[PDB]
């Protein structure tokens, strides 16, 4: 089960996944970052705007099914 979670891609470009309360936060920045066309590494979602560590749970800095994220990816000048 789980609900979809809203993962804001860069800016003027929001898409959702679908996680549990358990997904974690880079494996978060992974599927986020199969839709972006980018790696996890350079993606990073980020709740509220709390920095949240690759290894806490989806539930551990608030997120929860349903959750506005930030994914943000090092861009090059465009």
């Amino acid at each position: 089960m789980g609900m979809i979670v809203f993962v804001r891609f860069n800016s003027s470009y929001g898409f959702p996944v679908e996680v549990d309360s358990d997904t974690s936060i880079l494996q978060l920045k992974e599927v986020v970052a199969k839709r972006q066309g980018v790696p996890a590494d350079q993606l990073r979602v980020i709740f509220a705007g709390k920095e949240l560590p690759n290894h806490l749970t989806v539930q551990n800095c608030d997120l929860e099914q349903q959750s506005i994220v930030h994914i943000v990816q090092r861009p090059r000048r465009r």
